C-alpha cells in the first residue's frame, strides 16, 4: 500500500485530558512505519514543521486508513486546518523536562480565581508535551459564568517548537497577560476579522451565504431539491480572494480542500475526471466539508471558443454530473474564485448552480482609511504615529485603486525609513530609529497605482460653470422629494461643445475631481460598459467624443443605435451624465428635446485663474525662484493660444535645456522664449465664431 | 491483469434461494485481492458510498472477470442501473444485530392476509445485511394478484444504507403504510415517469419504440423485417431530452452505456474511434444492452462542412460502420440527443441508422400545467395550500417557458420563501410557513425563459393608466388579440382565424408605439422589438439572416406579437427598386409574414410614419390588412392625460378647472403637450424653485417657448390617405 498521504479529523465523544498528544494511526500503518504505540512521532503538514505528539493504536478499524484523528488543540498550534496533508517520520528526539515555563490568557481577564490546584494538574494529566499553542476548551472553567482561554505562551529551559513534557514540581508556574503566543517560535497565527479590511457589506453577504446552507440544510432539502451550493467571487484582481477564503476556512471547523486546478488535471493524460471524482468522494466522506476552487475561469474557460479544449469540455461535463449527483440533503458547499466575470463559463453561470453571487467592489477613500488603520493597529504601533488626519489625507491624495498590494506600500515605506535611519545613526538599534511621513509619500508616488495599465490643484476650473455643475449634481440628487412630488424629469446633463485645445478637457477633469468618484473615459469611436453604469449606481459617466457617432463608422452607428436603449435605462436613474463634442451641427434633432438635454453650455479657453494654476503645476517640476518668472506674464501672453499648449512649451524648453547644457539645475528665459516662438496661434477664430453662433441659435 | 473496474450483471436464473447478499466474483481477482470467501466486501458506484456484500466464488470458466453478478436487489439499494461503473473495497465492519424492524409495501393497502410468516422465511435466507432498500416478489397466494411487490421501510435501531444483521427470534416485524423510502437516509429515489409529462403522444410512442425491439424480436424475425436500430431525439435546449433519456434508461433493466458529448473525443489519434468500437463491442456482448449518446451534433457533425477536418470525418465513418456494417449486428438500440438536426450528417440520418426521429416540441399550456402540477405534487402533502386555479394561472402567465425553466422557478420561489421567513416571522419554525401566492409572485422577477435570453431587454412597466388615447383603437386591438386566446372554441366553431396583421399610420407624437408597449407589458405574452436601422447592415444577407432568426424565435416561443420600430426606414429606394439590399429585405419580410410556410400563432403589428413607400404587396390583405388613422385623440383622452400629469401636482390647492387648459392641449398634439408641461415645470423651478401652486404664468411661458411644431399638410395627407379608400 505505502500510504504517502494522510489527513486529519477531530475525535468524537469530546475526550478530555487524554485527547491531547494522541494520533490514532491505523495499526497496519503503525506497524509499517516501525513505530510502537508507546512512542513519540512527528505529525504535521509536509515540509513545514512538526508537533511531536504520541501515536496511538487506533482502537477499532472502522476509521479510514488514510485519516488519523487529532485533537483540535494540537491542530491550532501549527494552524493545521482540516484536510491538511500529514506526514509521519520514524526518527524521534527525546524531549527534555520542562522548566520555569510561563502561561498566559487569550482573553483580557488576568489574575482572577487563581486556584491552580487542578489547572496545574491539567498540564500534567494531558500526556505532557506542552506546546506554545495549548488552546484549551475542555471542561468548564469560569469566573462568574464566563468562558476563558488559557495559552501556555512560552516554555524556555525542524519542528514548530522544541518538545517539553510538563512536570509537577520541576517547573514554576507564572501567569501574565500576553493575548498571543511568544514570537520567538514564529508560529503561524490564524487570521481573524480584526486583521482583515472592513468590507462590511461584502463580508456580511459572504457570511450569510456560507451560513444559510451550513446550519439548516435539512429544511432546504425538505422544501425542495437542488439547494444552493456554488459561491462565486469575482471583481477586480487584487481585491482579495485567497485571503478571505482562507479566513472563512479558518473560522470554520468543517473539512476544506485546496484545489488550484492545474495540479488537479494531468496534461495530455485526461485524468481530471478521476481526480475531481476522488476529491468530491473525499468531501462526501465527511458530512462537514467545504470546497474551495481557485481560478475556476482558467480551469474551465468559455465553451464558445474553439480553443477552450477537449480537456476543458471533459472537466466541465464531469463537474456538471458530479454537481447533479452530489445530492440535496448533504451538508456540502462549493466556493469558487474567478478573476473576471466575463471569463466565467456561461454554462456554469446559470440559475440553479451559482445564483448566490458575491462581488467585491472597488474600495473608496473610507475603505482605504479603514484598512490602513487596521494594518497600523495590527503592526506594533509603539512608535508609529496614529495621526488620523494624516491617514485621511494620504487616502484622499491617493488615486482611486482597488485594495491590491497596499501592504507593499507600507513595506517599501519601512524600507526607506530603515535606509534613512541607518545612514543617519550609523547602524543603531531600531528602537532609536524614527519613522516619518515623507518617506511614505515618496514610496507611494514611486509605486504608483496599478489598477489602470487628477487633482483640483492639478487641474483648475471655471467659476462660471461651477454653480451650474453644482446645481446639476445636487438638486436632482440631494433633494429628490421636489422632483418626485412635482413629477419633473431630471435635467440629465448638458452638452459641451468646444475646440479640442480648449478647456473642455480641463472642465471635464475638474468635474471628475470635484465629484470625487473614479471613472473610466469612454472614447467616441470606441453595451457591456453601459450596463455597468446601473450596477455601480453612484458614479460619473463622461463621453470624450459624441460628434463622430452623432450622425469606426460601424462602431459609431452601433453606438448611436444603442443610445436609444441607453436613454431608457438612464431614465430610471439619471444620476449625472456629461458628454463632449466638436461638431454641434451633427447632433440629432430628437436629442435636443426637453427632458434629455435641458440646457446647452458653451466651453472655451480657460480663464486666468485656471491658466495660472496650470502654469504653476507645470512649473512645479521646474524651479520658479531661479527662473524669475512671475507665472502671470506667460498667461497674459498665451491666454488665447489654447488650453494645452503650455505642456508643449514646457516640453520644448526642457528638451532645449537638456540638449544645451546636459543636466539642468535651473531654466533660463531663453528656453521659454524659444518655446513661445516655436508655436504661435494654434487655435483658429472661425471655428470659435461658429461655436458662438451655435450657442446664440441654441438659446 | 490489474482490474480497476467492475460492472454489474444479472443472474441467469431468479435464484430463489439467495436473491439478496449474492455477488459472484472471479476466483482469480478475488485471490489477488487477498479476500476470503467468508469476507464482506463493499461495492458501489465510483465517487459514492459502497454497499457491503459477501464474496462468492466465480462460476468456473466462461465467466468474465470484470462483471459482478447481482439479482434485482443490491442494484436497487443505490438505484444501480445495469452498465454503471462500480468500485470494490476490502474494508468491512461487523454490523450490529437488527431489532424492532418494520416492513411496509408500497402501492398496497394495509392488509393482514399475508399470514405474516411467508415473508419471514425470505428474510431467513438473507442471512444478515439488512438495509432500508429491498425489493422482492413475495411469490404468490396474496389476494390473487399477480403484479404485487413488497418493500422494507427502515429499522428502528460511510455506507449508502445502514447494514443490519437479521435474526428471526428478535426481528419484531410491524406493518405500516408509507410512500417510497424514508427521506432521512437520503437514499436515491427511483424515478419512473413522474416528473416528465405533457408529451403523452410522444412519451408512449418512445416507450413502444423502445420496448418492441428488445422484448419482442420473435415477430420481427417472423416478418423478415429488421428491428429498429436508432432513435433520434432532437429539440430545443431545456426541453428535458437528457431527463427523458435518463428516465427511459431507469424504467428498464437494460445494460445502458452513456457517452456525453466531447467527453470521448481527444487530441490523440486513434482514440475516439477506438473508444467507440470498445463501447459498441461491450454493448453487443450483452443482448439487452442499450447505447445512449448525448450531444451527437458535437461528436459527429456533417462532413460536407469545410471546417470539419479529418478526425471528424473518421469518427463519423466509424460510427456509420458500427451502426450498419457487414459485421455490425446485434439486438441493441441507439438513442441520440441533439439540439439541431441540420448539423448532424445526412448519412447518420438514414433509415438504416436512425429510422425514427423524435421532434421534441415546446410545451403548450396543458403541458406546462401538467409539469407544474407534477413539480408541486413532488413534495406531496403538508404544504402547497394553493389550489388548481393558482397553478392554472401560473401556467397561463408563462408562454415561452421551457420545462427546464419551471424547475428553476420553483427553486427560486423556495429560496425566496426561506429568505422571507427570516424577516417578519423572526426565524419562526418553517413547518407552518408553507407556500403562498405572494412568494411565487415575488419570485417571478429575475428569471428568464431559456430560449428568450439574449434578445430580451429591460421590461417596461407602463400600464393603461399611464397612457392616454382614443378608446376605439385600444378596444379594437384588445378584442383582436384577446378573442382568439380568451375564446378559442368560439373561433373554432365559427371557423375564423385571427387577422394576424395591423398597421398604424399617423404623424409622430400620435400615441402609436406607446399603445403597443403598454399592451405588451400588460398582456404578459412574449414581446419582440425590431428597430429600423438596427437590421440594416452593410453586408448583404446579414439582415435576411437576422430577420429569419427573429421569425424562427417568434415561431418557437409560442404565439406572440412582433412590433417593428421605425419600419418606414426600409423603402424600395423611393422609386422602383434599385438597391439590392432593400429589395431583398422587403421580399424576405413578405415571404416570412406570408409565404409557402404558414404561421398563425404570432400576430404582426407595425407602425409607419409615411405609408406612401409601402407597396401594395405589403399592404395586401394577409400581412398589413388593418389600417387605423391613429390621429389626434379626442378631448376626453387629453383631459385624462392632463389629469394624470396634474395628479402629482396639488390639484386641490390650485383649484383650476383646466377646461381652458384642456382646449389649449387640444390645440397641440400628443407629445407636444407633454413637452410643454415639462418645459413649464423647468421654467418654474428655474424662476422661483419649488412652488406650492402652479399658476398660468409658467404655462404661458411654456406656450411662448414652444410654438407650432406640427404642420397641417401632413394632417391633410393622412386624411386623404384614409379617405380615398371609399
Ligand atoms: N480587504 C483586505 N483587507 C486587508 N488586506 C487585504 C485586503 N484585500 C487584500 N489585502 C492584502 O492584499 C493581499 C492580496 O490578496 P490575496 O492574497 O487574497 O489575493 P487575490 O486578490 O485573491 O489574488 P489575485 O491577484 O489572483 O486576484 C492579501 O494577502 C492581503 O495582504
Ligand atoms: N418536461 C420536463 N418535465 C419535468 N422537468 C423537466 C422537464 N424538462 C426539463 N425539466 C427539468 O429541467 C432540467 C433541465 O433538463 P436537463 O438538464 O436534463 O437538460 P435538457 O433539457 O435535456 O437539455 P440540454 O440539451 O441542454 O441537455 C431537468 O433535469 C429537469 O429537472
Ligand atoms: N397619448 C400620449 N400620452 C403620453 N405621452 C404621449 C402620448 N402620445 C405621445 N406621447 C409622447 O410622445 C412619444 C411618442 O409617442 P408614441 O410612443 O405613440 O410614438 P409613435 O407614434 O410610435 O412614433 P415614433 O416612435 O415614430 O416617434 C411617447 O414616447 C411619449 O413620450
Amino acid at each position: 500500500k505505502l500510504p504517502a498521504e494522510f489527513i486529519t479529523r477531530p475525535h468524537p465523544s469530546k475526550d478530555h485530558g487524554k485527547e491531547t498528544c494522541t494520533a490514532y494511526i491505523h495499526p497496519n500503518v503503525l506497524s509499517s512505519l516501525e513505530i510502537n504505540p508507546g512512542s513519540f512521532c512527528t505529525v504535521g503538514k509536509i515540509g513545514e514543521n512538526g508537533i511531536l505528539v504520541i501515536a496511538r493504536a487506533g482502537d477499532e478499524e472502522v476509521h479510514p486508513v488514510n485519516v488519523i484523528t487529532l485533537s483540535t488543540t494540537i491542530r491550532s498550534v501549527g494552524n493545521l486546518i482540516l484536510g491538511d496533508r500529514l506526514e509521519l517520520k520514524k526518527a524521534q528526539v527525546q524531549p527534555p523536562y520542562a522548566t520555569k515555563v510561563t502561561v498566559g490568557s487569550l482573553q483580557g481577564y488576568n489574575i482572577l480565581e487563581c486556584m491552580e490546584e487542578k489547572v496545574i494538574q491539567k498540564l500534567l494529566d494531558d500526556s505532557g508535551v506542552i506546546m506554545p499553542g495549548m488552546i484549551f476548551q475542555n471542561l468548564k472553567t469560569k469566573a462568574g459564568d464566563e468562558s476563558i482561554d488559557v495559552v501556555i505562551t512560552d516554555a524556555s529551559d525542524f519542528y514548530l517548537s522544541p518538545p517539553f513534557i510538563f512536570r509537577k514540581g520541576s517547573t514554576h508556574i507564572t501567569f501574565s497577560k500576553e493575548t498571543q503566543a511568544n514570537r520567538k517560535y514564529n508560529l503561524p497565527e490564524p487570521l481573524s476579522y480584526a486583521a482583515v479590511g472592513g468590507l462590511d457589506k461584502e463580508i456580511e453577504s459572504l457570511k450569510s451565504a456560507i451560513e444559510i446552507p451550513l446550519h439548516q440544510p435539512t429544511l432546504f432539502s425538505s422544501f425542495g431539491v437542488s439547494p444552493p451550493r456554488g459561491i462565486l467571487l469575482h471583481g477586480p484582481p487584487g481585491t482579495g480572494k485567497t485571503m478571505l477564503l482562507r479566513v472563512v476556512a479558518n473560522t470554520s471547523n468543517a473539512h476544506v480542500l485546496t484545489i488550484n486546478g492545474p495540479s488537479i488535471v494531468s496534461k495530455y493524460l485526461g485524468e481530471t475526471e478521476a481526480a475531481l471524482r476522488d476529491i468530491f468522494n473525499e468531501a462526501r466522506k465527511y458530512q462537514p466539508s467545504i470546497i474551495f476552487i481557485d481560478q475556476i475561469d482558467s480551469i474551465a474557460p468559455n465553451r464558445a471558443n474553439d480553443d477552450s479544449g477537449e480537456v476543458e469540455s471533459r472537466v466541465v461535463a464531469t463537474l456538471l454530473t458530479l454537481m447533479d449527483g452530489m445530492g440535496a440533503a448533504g451538508k456540502v458547499v462549493v466556493i469558487a474564485a474567478t478573476n473576471r466575470p466575463n471569463s466565467v463559463d456561461p454554462a456554469l453561470r446559470r440559475p440553479g448552480r451559482f445564483d448566490q453571487e458575491v462581488e467585491i467592489g472597488i474600495p473608496d477613500v473610507d475603505a482605504r482609511f479603514d484598512i490602513l488603520t487596521k494594518q497600523f493597529s495590527r503592526m506594533s504601533s509603539d512608535r508609529h504615529v496614529l495621526d488620523s488626519e494624516a491617514i485621511k489625507y494620504i487616502a484622499s491624495k491617493t488615486h482611486g485603486y482597488v485594495g491590491a498590494d497596499l501592504t507593499a506600500l507600507c513595506r517599501e515605506s519601512v524600507m526607506k525609513t530603515i535606509q534613512r535611519g541607518l545612514g543617519t545613526d550609523a547602524n543603531i538599534d531600531k528602537f532609536s530609529l524614527k519613522v516619518t511621513l515623507k518617506d511614505v509619500e515618496s514610496a507611494m508616488v514611486d509605486i504608483r497605482p496599478s489598477a489602470m495599465r487628477v487633482y483640483w490643484s492639478d487641474i483648475g476650473g471655471q467659476e462660471e460653470l461651477k454653480t451650474k455643475m453644482k446645481e446639476m449634481i445636487q438638486l436632482p440628487l440631494e433633494a429628490s422629494e421636489t422632483f418626485a412630488r412635482l413629477g419633473i424629469s431630471a435635467p440629465k446633463g448638458v452638452l459641451l461643445y468646444g475646440p479640442p485645445g480648449c478647456s473642455k478637457t480641463l472642465t471635464a477633469k475638474a468635474l471628475a475631481t470635484e465629484s470625487g468618484i473614479n471613472f473610466l473615459a469612454v472614447k467616441g469611436p470606441e453595451r457591456e460598459i453601459f450596463r455597468k453604469a446601473r450596477s455601480a449606481a453612484p458614479s460619473i459617466i463622461f463621453f470624450d467624443q459624441i460628434d463622430a457617432l452623432s450622425p469606426t463608422s460601424a462602431a459609431n452607428h452601433v453606438l448611436t443605435s444603442l443610445l436609444n436603449e441607453i436613454d431608457g435605462v438612464e431614465e430610471l436613474k439619471g444620476v449625472v451624465i456629461v458628454a463632449a463634442t466638436n461638431r454641434p451641427d451633427e447632433i440629432d434633432a430628437a436629442l435636443l428635446r426637453p427632458g434629455r438635454l435641458d440646457r446647452h453650455i458653451y466651453v472655451g479657453p480657460p480663464d486666468v485663474n485656471a491658466r495660472l494654476e496650470i502654469l504653476k503645476k507645470c512649473t512645479k517640476k521646474f524651479n520658479t525662484e531661479e527662473s524669475g518668472v512671475d507665472l502671470h506674464e506667460l498667461a497674459d501672453r498665451t491666454e488665447g493660444y489654447s488650453g494645452a499648449e503650455v505642456v508643449l512649451l514646457c516640453q520644448e524648453a526642457g528638451l532645449a535645456a537638456i540638449m544645451e547644457d546636459l543636466d539642468v539645475a535651473k531654466v533660463e528665459l531663453r528656453h521659454f522664449e524659444k518655446a513661445f516662438k516655436g508655436i504661435a496661434r494654434g487655435i483658429t477664430p472661425e471655428m470659435l465664431s461658429y461655436y458662438e453662433e451655435f450657442a446664440l441659435r441654441s438659446g
